[PDB]
């Protein structure tokens, strides 16, 4: 039609890669762009110096209930079914999280039936009118006590704030049980990428009419590329340069370690709610499901500074983003999808179906 | 406005000069047709985890201080001396040809003063050597010929030692001493971590944007530069006005085998039997740790992406005419193995490299 892109794609992620497949697929011309030296974004794993495979930007376990999804990723990479396990430090012991009917037997030593504990969970449970915070989810369920051992002092490490200075959403990720299932997740498909999601991202790169372009803000560009639309995927504050100010996102920094030996930890993450700077270690092996004469962890610390991870779910956030959507449902040429352009806390099934969905409005 | 220089191709001629352009404060684009950087010196991770070159072996080595100086600020190094084994009547012998070669192939006991004499009283005189065969045949005679070279090379292009320029085969020089190294150089190592990472920090700068996955001819018409840095195929430029300079190519057959070790080096010539030209195990070149092994068998092509450049008389004279065009670009700058149609070793397309930055920028 004319000289350059149909489509200029802000971000290499699962949002920006999603869309820049399914386009191309359907004959479009795209160029992706990403200010990071590789693609994948977040999801991006590499061999360390050691040889053994990580994840840069902390532990991603894939894990979905969409059939939808999983089979849409499933052409661009095979699976490796993994059912992450992640264990508490508390009092010493190693306790199972999300809490369970074995997490209050072993805490407390008590010997409840999982009907026996539904008792116990509603006789210290916490009366709230109406729930509107993460304390309020917590606390109404399970009691004050075991909001202090496995949520307070975890979500004020995590956020910088209390959890009663945050929307219930964020600690109703993690919902309590009275069964003695052990997983993190009880979705129905639960599965690593083979050969690592980088493997799985330059497949879902690989068409012809995509053009991947690296170290690249998109501002040092976008003056001289001819592209008739633009999908941005980074934050939103930052893309109508901060007019209402800084919306703000939680950031994190990673320390990795590699030891000389098989394994390190119990489980691929164990989480620190009561002690440390870091919220956790993560050991990629159990993941991966590699094998090497050798393991490495990665610890997380929170940081208030620096590339943003998290969007911060609070009331007074919500209202600051709301005036950013309001300029962004506005914006003529540019579509907002992701984690970071459109201020939701997503998992990466998520926003593979937030991309898929928003693939299909842009044909009508 | 745009970029100072549009760099095509992410091997060594290209990325040695993105990095030295954007030093001096350049605006650069690199781009290439692959999905990776690093051209034929790219190496990554297979499935089972072990570090190969998809584009065969790759072994750095040079006798130039200033050139592993410059690559040693973008990597470490694994110290390392290339061996080469050669299948030749049922016997693994050193290759190139040595003392021990022709005492463990005719089961002789000489010493290197009397093999000199040896080599000597079979050598054929050749008035003046101008192709593979007279190197060959002039110094070590026509039986050893037959039995390392003329198979081999046939085998790799395809033409007769006769029909090649005496470089080719002058590449693997004839020794009289125990020396069963394949090359002879100063220096001599691995990038410790591959040349991947090496090229990542190579690339690392700002003023370095990278664009893989993509051809500069789907991009030079709306995106602004200056000049142009060329390093692929000269005829593939001018569209190949003059005819199709003849390139040689190769298909690669990866293998991973359960055991930790295959060969007794890191790798094994086959002169005179099978289709492929050699086989090769990266983790004698590496020096990875696996309870796994990955090797490549390499066959000689005729079609397929250019990786040799095919040094004959006639195809100079092609060359020429490809390379009169080139000078007369003026704002296209050629250099590298396919550009400039040079059979180089890595760190001679470095120096390349490295010179032709020092002419753009006058010194
Ligand atoms: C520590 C951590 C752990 C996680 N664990 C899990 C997990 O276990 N399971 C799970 O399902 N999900 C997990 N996730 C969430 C998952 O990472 C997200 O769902 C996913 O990253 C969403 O991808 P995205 O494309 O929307 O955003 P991103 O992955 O962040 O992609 C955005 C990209 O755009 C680029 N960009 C930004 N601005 C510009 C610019 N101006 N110019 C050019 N490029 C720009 C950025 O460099 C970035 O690479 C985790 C996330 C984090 C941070
Ligand atoms: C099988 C094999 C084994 C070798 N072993 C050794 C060894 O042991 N030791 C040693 O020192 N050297 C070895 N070499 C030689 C070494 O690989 C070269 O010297 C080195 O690759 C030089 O890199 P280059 O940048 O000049 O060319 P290349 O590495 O080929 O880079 C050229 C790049 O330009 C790109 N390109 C071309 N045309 C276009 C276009 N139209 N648009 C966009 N991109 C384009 C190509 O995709 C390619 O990536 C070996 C070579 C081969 C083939
Ligand atoms: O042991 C835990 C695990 C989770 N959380 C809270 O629940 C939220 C969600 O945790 P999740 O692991 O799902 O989020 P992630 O950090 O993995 O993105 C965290 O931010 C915490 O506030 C907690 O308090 N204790
Ligand atoms: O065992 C050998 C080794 C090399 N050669 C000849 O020497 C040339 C250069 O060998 P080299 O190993 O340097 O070629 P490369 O590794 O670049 O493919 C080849 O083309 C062959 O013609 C040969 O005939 N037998």
């Amino acid at each position: 039609e004319s000289k350059g892109f149909d489509y200029l794609i802000v971000g290499a992620g699962f949002a920006g890669s999603v869309l820049a497949e399914r386009l191309a697929s359907s004959g479009q011309r795209v160029l992706i762009v990403d200010r990071r030296p590789h693609i994948g974004g977040n999801a991006y794993d590499c061999y360390d110096d050691a040889g053994v495979l990580i994840h840069p930007y902390g532990p991603h376990i894939f894990h979905t209930n969409s059939k939808d999804v999983f089979e849409y990723l499933s052409r661009f990479t095979e699976w490796r079914p993994y059912q992450h396990r992640v264990l508490a430090s508390v009092d010493g012991q190693l306790l199972p999280i999300p809490i369970n009917l074995d997490t209050v037997n072993r805490l407390y030593g008590l010997n409840l039936t999982s009907f026996q504990v539904e008792e116990f969970f509603a006789s210290v449970a916490e009366k709230v009118e109406q729930v509107r915070t993460s304390e309020d989810v917590v606390v109404s369920k399970v009691g004050r006590d075991l909001y202090n051992k496995f949520f307070r002092g975890y979500t004020r490490k995590q956020w910088g704030l209390d959890p009663s200075e945050l929307d219930a959403s964020v600690t109703a990720r993690v919902p309590t049980r009275t069964n003695r299932d052990n997983r993190y997740f009880a979705d129905t498909y639960q599965a690593m990428p083979l050969h690592g999601y980088t493997r799985m991202f330059q497949n879902m790169l690989s068409s012809p009419n995509i053009k991947v372009m690296l170290n690249t803000d998109y501002r040092e560009i976008a003056d001289f590329i001819p592209f008739q639309h633009m999908i941005y995927t980074g934050p939103v504050d930052a893309f109508f340069d901060f007019c209402y100010g800084k919306l703000p996102y939680r950031s994190l920094e990673f320390r990795h370690e590699t030891h000389d030996t098989e394994q390190l930890l119990p489980t691929g993450t164990v989480n620190y709610p009561n002690d440390y700077a870091y919220t956790r270690v993560s050991e990629f092996k159990h993941i991966t499901g590699q094998r090497h004469h050798q393991t490495s962890v990665v610890y997380e610390y929170p940081r208030a500074e620096g590339d943003p991870y998290y969007p911060v779910p609070r009331p007074e956030n919500a209202e600051l983003y709301k005036k950013y959507e309001a300029l962004a449902d506005a914006a003529q040429d540019v579509t907002f999808v992701g984690r970071l352009a459109t201020y939701r806390y997503y998992n990466m099934d998520q926003v593979v179906a937030q991309a898929l969905a928003t693939f299909r409005r842009l044909q009508g």
